[PDB]
């Protein structure tokens, strides 16, 4: 038994009336407890996140299976055996919270590691590519596929006028309109890291890299049909499904394999290896397992773990660095970035966001400091042995630059098209016909001259890929041909 | 033609690119356009409103047909023909911003008059009661309803155990799962102020009144069935059928009738007046028409306009008073309360917000102060004839008070049942029939426990009422009666 | 030794310098360390308090002497002995951090009582009344009295506009306009609650008490020239003579009296006694000695503790409670208003604002979430005997109202003049000297006729009052005498 | 004559009560001007700018004496007579907002430019040099100087450790510690870029520029004695004599002038052009004059306008450009990073810092949107040629990299104590004596191996100026020499 208190611990005497004059009259000012607590109530909503706003978050294990220090000095990858604690988000991407987990789109796929030199995030989501390849038009791109600003509702003639006047979307497009687009449920699920990254190892030598998980369950897509059976029923069925496999004790689990490739291969190639909206071949740079990933607890409060949580791919830990890639490169200062706005200056305070490795550092105040801090030596350099001082043992590495000048301007050979024409021709009949099918609800109604443009990215991908779309949208090609 | 610029009027002279280290190297820190245009976009997003996050909004034109000044010197309601402009949010009540507008809820019918004498906003519901009496249990009914804190997804089991410990819940419910809980627009949705107010003529004397809104679309609802064919491929039907009638031409409209009853009447009744969860009799307190609210313009951007909104029951004008209902004197504080927090210490300024009378007094300062104020004298009494001052003329009336001490107390005769017995009788069989389908798909699966103090609370209404009910779940009540 | 580390807990390789293109190149984007840390510093800062800005804390220790029982129920102040752990700020008033601690104003006495049954603050400052009379006119006084909003510097012209046009003020002004106005330092300074509480003891007992603390350091203050020889030299002599005194040893202290008195004088009485521009006289009311407050214990960080620390008025314990003082109950709502702002939702998660009681409530989210929440239930009524519920040994008196309308009306006996008039009195001549010789230096560049208000004030308070300060200022008053 | 109104536009008819049961019982909740009143009044305050707290502005007029189209391709620069809007603010820097004029600091000098390629914000100092040379050592320096997070006083000993330690600082506390380190007013002060800059010109031809202000008024510096007489009587006298000589028609003025070096003399020098710890000598790059700002019009409100102004060293218009100084790149990030959060996401739309030229972007929301925003179009690329395009003609120059890796190291040639020497022995030797004076009294409590480090920094930039620090702190150093 607990009595009821104020915020202030003194216990309520009456949770169910407001102090009034008489039993019926109009309402004191001098009533503390039902001020705070509407206050209270009237402050419980923070920011929801500008993208990726739904999703479910979980707890687990990450056990590595190869030791991978001939790539990585990574302490988390160090060690056949060696486990490392998780925390996982899935999400969707567009709509806001309380938006349905049936719509098309990627899904997030972000993994928190708390590994001893400090917390690693790894950002993915469950496509391995993504639309564009600079992170200057992200904020345009997310317009694009958001609700209409007057209209609040998603509007494919205003996203298929952005894709088609960014023709290095053409890959993400060839993937996000399988219906892998709409995976059953966070479970049966891929993941990617999407970018590459610089894996760099005890000789200092680095190694490009690419991450890819494997669901133990599989991976299940939901045709249009399917997921619109599933909407009408549920609009949250990824986070229910995700909550009651771990409270059954059906842990979900995806096994982490790499790619790695040679620096010296960018010259060879016939795309940028730092392109995202590039994947490279697994005939060429095969998969290597690494370990495996259990997600085995549910959090205690949504709000306070699920909602609060806070990743970023700036938080690289000694071995992994990002690469040149400029998508990537604008990620490293948006994340902390927004999450300031949305959580707070001090939101690596938060439980789920610490790191299980020790925090030394000069910084301090801001809004909600609760961490009892004491002192007198808050700067460095300063003559006490004692107070924390940099550790060169730790130091990343030093990439050399290819280029000579500041520029603005778009990679060498960004090839938009092929490895979209590449990806068609290895799907099925059926895997084409859902593509088409799904491309043609999509485009059946928007603008000629974008639908047109449309067709004609996709047919420089591949002839029969863009013959087929016109086809199923009724356009006639021909006198372009 | 024009340029797109940055934030300080600078051209942009390549919005595609991020600056780097030659053609694919790395980003550069001194990229003023990519940082400031990605530090904007992590910037988007404000708190949803903690209640009534899923909405739409429409501005129109309220006209008067029959003047009220016999009743109330509201300065819009003075004269044959006065029209008055208004915005108006429909909305759901319980799920966030992008949840479906499909599910059962009350829906929100909120009314801001830009009237002569200040800005008077009518925060209503459809359904013309509410589930409890007093604000003191507002968070715990929310908190009830919304989806539980560990699992994020809506859970009957909770709610039904606030609402049947809360009897006076019993009327809400009574209405809420009739077919009612699920509109089947906003436009073919009756509106309720709910609460009985006070108005107050220019001789000083008071009359309590009800508000009603009537649309001139007709009532509709959806079953259970309807409603999730609906949702199986529209999540936001209800925001889409709004716009879409403006837009067309076809606009909806509700006209505005009152119930006005003596102060003096409260002993005449067996229950009290500004309880609301009680209705008063259309035979015994007829409906009086008043004027017409016409919706004839979407807003020209959801965000700045929609969703910036800031509706509160304290916003009255002169004549039109707060009644004792002690919900209703709760919300007087929650309202501004929250917007403070959701909107800024300025929101008042924002333009949807704005009276069309002249603002005048002596606040100052706070976040994003943008009005260009000026003058030394920012404090009253002053001794300067030219700066505002109080207008007697303007005071509220002064309610007598009946009681002798500040109490908690509840209401003398909250009578709980008997309304919603009096309601499930006016049902037609169809009506009852589907009512009590709703109430088992819902009760069927809740703790036995809290499934049969539902049936009883049911049962003190109308015998028929909880037994039909009983028999519908399987539970054998003949040892209680 | 220590790492420095970023918050993610990675060791940091070089707290010296930024990455760059080579030794002298431009800097990079990708440096974490950088963006974290400028990022924090960016936002160190949060609000400063709307008024009392500057000011400094300590922690000591408050032991009963006599215990209160017959009085009062408060568990603090229960028996001879009882020691509760206090925490204490004091303060300035108008100007902003940063301000000397030389001028003249009200000094702040801020007592947080960490009590058995919850915090018990009592907002006091040294001078035992106050200018005004009903917490509508505090941001009227205050926008008088801060800084021109024009110019940044205060003017005399506009804040005895305000005080002259506010009569009631006229008592406080012959207090702080004695040399009490500039105490020599926090520790020999006076204390007082200023308002009349009510105090009610366990057989429901209900008695009216003034608060008042006596410094064993004795009260000192500085004549203008005094203080400004010491703005000379620091602007923050009193914050260091308070640390000082405590890292020395030397720990100040106060000796708390009360007066008490019958609710049914107030009927007898030539003034309202909870009019907080009066005192009540300490021959019909003597002093009654409780106990003896000593500070003995620095913050260990001044912003976590000190300027994060937030104290209200309406921040009762069971036995102390409101009076019907127009002016607190304004300020039972201001402070966590304010707090709820400048320090956030969960402000009272911040370790100094925390109670030493157990706090059980169904509150949850706001920003800065730290405190790990858990479990399904966060409603009542519910249906779990093991969750908080109310306890009604805990409720509060049912004061008696005297009105029976809800009225904006003046208190009767407002009685503006007679105890400045008492208070001047009171004065040796070398006091009245310095009183007439402040008022004087202040008031001799306002306008003419704000000048003779003033006078008038003072006049009608004591006729040898107001005419020696008339002399002083060259007014000739004969044509009004 | 006007109505005092609430902010809904409601006519309040009485501001001296509030609303109570009768005229002397508690207060009611349903008074909606108290509530608004004393909630707008608690949410007066925004955070302080985190350095240069302490601060006041003016307007005025910059007009270009001699074109600099040869030099810089800068509108604002282009034409003889050609007139552009100024916004100035001045400053101290290290303590709060309220804090006195008179201490040892430099000043900010910074300037907002109206033009038409947008606004150029010239965000300087009164010195011409800084204590560090990169970004990164900011908040540790900042900390170092700032009150002590204890006591909430500055202490020499904190700032002398890390000052010390990073002797780069050199030349600048000999600047720092002349009597110039408390100039004795904001009108008779230097003014200085501070850092060098990049001109560009019509054909892309670059030179390195620095800003030099010179005062109509002459520089005037006050004692440590002379700032002690104007401490003791007035804590803001420099935001006074500004106010008071432009409400008298006294406008103070600076005359502009620039040096210029071309990018090749780096192979010249015997320091780095870049670092902002040297200047460049005026024999070898003269000064040239570019124009005359007067200042003539103080600001109709302080907050609105001098609190909430936002400079930014990234403020660059086409024609100016960043040099690769590792200070001033870190500033291009945190100025409108700590102004998001000080001011708001959409602090660009604070009337005094909005541009003068047209702002058209694909940016939305955030906080506070008063702005009125339509259409549906909000990204590019789109298909339509009227919205907002990309414009070539004002892409910014391609600097040359040197370096081939991305490094964190110390700039060649750091050359530390040189100009330090220069400096002193270009001194008067009652300015010597001044220096020596001042040096030595706020060194003689220090630690002493701190205090003899400080020496020895001192005697490698000059012999004399060491020994005779020396002497006059009683240290003995035969035997380091
Ligand atoms: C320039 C490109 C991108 C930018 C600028 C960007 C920016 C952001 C921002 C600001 C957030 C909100 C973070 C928060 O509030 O905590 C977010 C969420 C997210 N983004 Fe990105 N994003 C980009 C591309 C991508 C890519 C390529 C992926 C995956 C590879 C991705 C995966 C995610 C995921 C999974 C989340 C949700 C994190 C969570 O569960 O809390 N984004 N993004
Ligand atoms: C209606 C009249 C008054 C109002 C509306 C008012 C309002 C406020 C507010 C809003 C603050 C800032 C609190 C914070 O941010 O934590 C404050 C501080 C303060 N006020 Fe008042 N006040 C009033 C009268 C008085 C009176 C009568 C006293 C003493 C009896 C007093 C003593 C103080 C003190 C000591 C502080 C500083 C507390 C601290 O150390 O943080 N005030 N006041
Ligand atoms: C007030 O909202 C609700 C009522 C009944 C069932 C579901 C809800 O979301
Ligand atoms: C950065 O300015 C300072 C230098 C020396 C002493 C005190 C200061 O605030
Ligand atoms: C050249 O060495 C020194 C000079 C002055 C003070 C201390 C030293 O170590
Ligand atoms: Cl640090
Ligand atoms: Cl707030
Ligand atoms: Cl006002
Ligand atoms: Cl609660
Ligand atoms: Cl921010
Ligand atoms: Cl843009
Ligand atoms: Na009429
Ligand atoms: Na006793």
């Amino acid at each position: 038994h607990k009595n009821l208190t104020t915020n202030q611990g003194v216990p309520v005497g009456d949770n169910q009336n407001s102090r009034t004059a008489g039993h019926r009259g109009p309402s004191f000012l001098d009533d503390y407890h039902l001020i705070e607590k509407l206050a209270h109530f009237d402050r419980e909503r923070i920011p929801e996140r500008v993208v990726h706003a739904r999703g479910a978050g979980a707890y687990g294990v990450f056990e590595v299976e190869n030791s991978m220090e001939k790539h990585t000095r990574a302490a988390f990858l160090s060690e056949e055996g060696k486990q490392t604690d998780v925390f996982v988000r899935f999400s969707t991407v567009i709509h806001p919270k309380g938006s349905p987990e049936t719509l098309r789109d990627p899904r997030g796929f972000a993994v928190k590691f708390y590994t001893e030199e400090g917390n690693y995030d790894l950002v993915g989501n469950n496509l391995p590519i993504f639309f564009i390849r600079d992170a200057l038009k992200f904020p345009d791109m997310v317009h694009s596929l958001k609700p209409d600003p007057v209209t609040n509702i998603q509007d494919p003639d205003r996203y298929w006028d952005f894709m088609t006047l960014t023709p290095e979307s053409t890959h993400m497009l060839t993937w996000l309109f399988s219906d892998e687009g709409i995976p059953a449920n966070y479970a049966e699920m891929r993941g990617s890291g999407v970018h590459t990254f610089r894996w760099v190892n005890k000789y200092g030598e680095t190694k490009y890299v690419k991450y890819h998980w494997r669901p133990s369950e599989g991976i299940r897509n939901l045709s249009m049909e399917e997921a619109a059976e599933i909407q009408a029923n549920d609009f949250q069925h990824a986070t229910r499904d995700l909550y009651d496999r771990i409270e059954k004790g059906n842990y979900p689990a995806w096994d982490l394999y790499v790619q790695l490739m040679p620096l010296s291969d960018y010259d060879e190639l016939d795309y940028d290896p730092c392109d995202p909206t590039k994947t490279w071949s697994e005939e060429d740079y095969p998969l290597q397992k690494v370990g495996r990933m259990t997600l085995n607890r549910n959090p205690e409060n949504f709000f306070a773990e699920t909602e609060q949580a806070a990743f970023t791919p700036s938080a690289l830990v000694p071995g992994i660095e990002a690469s040149e890639d400029k998508l990537l490169q604008g990620r490293l200062f948006s994340y902390p970035d927004t999450q300031r706005h949305r959580l707070g200056a001090n939101y690596m305070r938060i439980p789920v966001n610490c790191p299980y490795a020790p925090v030394h550092n000069n910084q301090q105040d801001g809004f909600m400091t609760t961490t009892r801090p004491s002192g007198h030596i808050n700067y460095e350099p300063n003559r006490y042995d004692d107070q924390p001082k940099e550790n060169p043992h730790y130091k990343e590495s030093e990439p050399v630059l290819h280029g000579d000048r500041m520029v603005r301007q778009k990679i060498e050979k960004p090839n938009d098209f092929k490895q979209a024409g590449e990806k068609y021709r290895s799907y099925s009949e059926e895997e084409k016909q859902a593509l088409i099918k799904n491309l043609t609800a999509d485009l059946k109604g928007v603008n000629e001259k974008t639908k047109l443009l449309a067709i004609c990215n996709f047919y420089r991908a591949d002839e029969d890929y863009g013959q087929r779309l016109a086809d199923s949208l009724g356009v006639d090609i021909r006198s372009y041909l």
